[PDB]
C-alpha cells in the first residue's frame, strides 16, 4: 500500500519520479505526490520525447512557440524549462523542509555536448540561471568530459545529477572531482551546505546486456550485484578521513542514485530492482514500477545484505570473461546514442 514509500524514507531511500510532463504538474498530480512519499522527479530526452507526442497540453505551446524565430532547440528548451520550473514550484516546500536535501527536479543537457566539458558547462550554467529554482540539478552524462564538467559546476555552486554510470571505477572518479570542486570552494571561503549531487547507476541495462549468455546462477544478479559494491565503495570513500575533513565544514555526500529501475525481463519479478537496492540513496522509477511497488512491493533494507556474495558473482563474471569495465563503456556510449536519437526524434515536429 501506499505507505511503503514513508517505510522506504524510513530506512534512507528517497523514491523520485522517473517521468516529467506539462500535464503531470498542471493536473496537480506532482503536488499530490509531493505530499504522499515522491520526493523528486528526473527527466532525460526520451521522457520529453515522448512527454511532448502524447502530452495534448503542448500543441497550444508548440503553437505559439512556431510564431516565434526560435530554431528547434529553443523551441524544445522553452518547453522544457517551463515544465522544470512548475515541478520546481511543486517541489520546493518538501525542498526547505529537509534543509534542501530532498524535493529536486532533474534536466539533462543536449546529448551532443557529451565530450565537450566547457560546451556542457557552459549550458549547465545556462540552464541552471533559465530554471532559476534552488531546487533544479542539471543532469550530465558521466564521460570523462562530464567529470571534468562536474567539477566545474560544483566548484560554481550548481546541483548536478551526474547520469549514464555503469562503472564503479567512473563513479569514483566522479566522487573524487565533486571532492576537488568542494575543496575549491572552502577555499574561497564560499557555501557548500546547499550544493546536492546524485550519482545515477543504471541498474536493468546491465541485465539486459548479459543475461541472455550468463549461466544460469548469474542471469538476473549482475545489475544488482554491481550496485551493491558500489555502495560499499561509497561507504569507504565518504567515511575516509579526506572527506571527513569537507563534510566537517558543510559538504554534503554524494548520493547513489539507483536508475533504469523498471524491470525489462519479465522473467524477474517487476519489483526487482526497487525491493533489492534500498539503503542515504534514491531510487528513480517510472510510473508503471511506482504502480507496482506501492501494489506489492517490499520495504527492507536490503542493499547491504550478502555483499560477499555480490562479490563473488562479480568474481565468476570476470572468470567468465565479462571486463564489467569494457560493459560500461559501451553502455554509455549507446545511451548516449539512444538519447541523442529521441532528441532529433522530439526536435523534427518543432521545426
Amino acid at each position: 500500500g501506499m505507505t511503503i514509500l514513508s517505510d522506504v524514507a524510513a530506512l534512507g531511500q528517497q523514491i523520485w519520479l522517473d517521468n516529467l510532463s506539462r500535464s503531470l504538474v498542471q493536473s496537480g498530480e506532482l503536488a499530490q505526490m509531493l505530499k504522499q512519499g515522491v520526493c523528486g522527479v528526473t527527466s532525460n530526452p526520451a521522457i520529453f520525447q515522448k512527454a511532448f507526442a502524447g502530452d495534448a497540453l503542448y500543441a497550444d505551446e508548440v503553437a505559439a512557440l512556431k510564431r516565434q524565430n526560435l530554431s528547434p532547440k529553443q523551441r524544445y528548451e522553452t518547453m522544457a524549462v517551463a515544465d522544470v520550473r512548475a515541478a520546481c514550484d511543486v517541489c520546493l516546500a518538501e525542498h526547505e523542509s529537509t534543509g534542501g536535501k530532498t524535493g529536486f527536479v532533474s534536466l539533462e543537457v543536449s546529448p551532443e555536448l557529451a565530450k565537450d566539458a566547457q560546451g556542457t558547462v557552459e549550458e549547465a550554467r545556462r540552464l541552471h540561471a533559465a530554471i532559476a529554482r534552488k531546487n533544479a540539478m542539471i543532469k550530465v552524462p558521466a564521460t570523462d568530459a562530464g567529470i571534468d564538467a562536474l567539477e566545474t559546476l560544483v566548484s560554481d555552486g550548481i546541483s548536478v545529477n551526474l547520469t549514464l554510470l555503469f562503472s564503479r571505477a567512473q563513479t569514483l572518479k566522479a566522487y573524487a572531482a565533486y571532492a576537488r570542486g568542494i575543496a575549491k570552494r572552502l577555499a574561497a571561503g564560499q557555501s557548500v551546505a546547499h550544493i546536492q549531487v546524485v550519482a545515477s547507476f543504471f541498474i536493468s541495462r546491465v541485465d539486459s546486456a548479459l543475461d541472455a549468455t550468463l549461466p544460469d546462477r548469474l542471469k538476473g544478479k549482475t545489475a544488482i550485484a554491481l550496485a551493491k559494491a558500489a555502495y560499499q565503495d561509497w561507504e569507504q570513500y565518504f567515511t575516509a578521513p579526506e572527506f571527513a575533513a569537507l563534510e566537517a565544514q558543510g559538504a554534503n555526500r554524494v548520493q547513489l542514485l539507483w536508475a533504469s529501475t523498471g524491470v525489462k525481463n519479465p522473467a524477474y519479478p517487476d519489483t526487482l530492482y526497487v525491493d533489492s537496492l534500498i539503503g542515504h540513496t534514491v531510487n528513480t522509477v517510472p510510473d508503471a514500477t511506482l504502480k507496482a511497488f506501492i501494489d506489492h512491493g517490499t520495504a527492507k533494507a536490503t542493499l547491504t545484505e550478502s555483499a560477499d556474495e555480490a562479490r563473488a558473482r562479480l568474481a565468476e563474471i570476470a572468470a567468465l570473461g565479462i571486463d564489467v569495465e569494457t560493459l560500461a563503456a559501451r553502455l554509455q556510449e549507446d545511451g548516449l546514442k539512444q538519447f541523442e536519437e529521441a532528441f532529433e526524434k522530439l526536435l523534427a515536429p518543432l521545426v
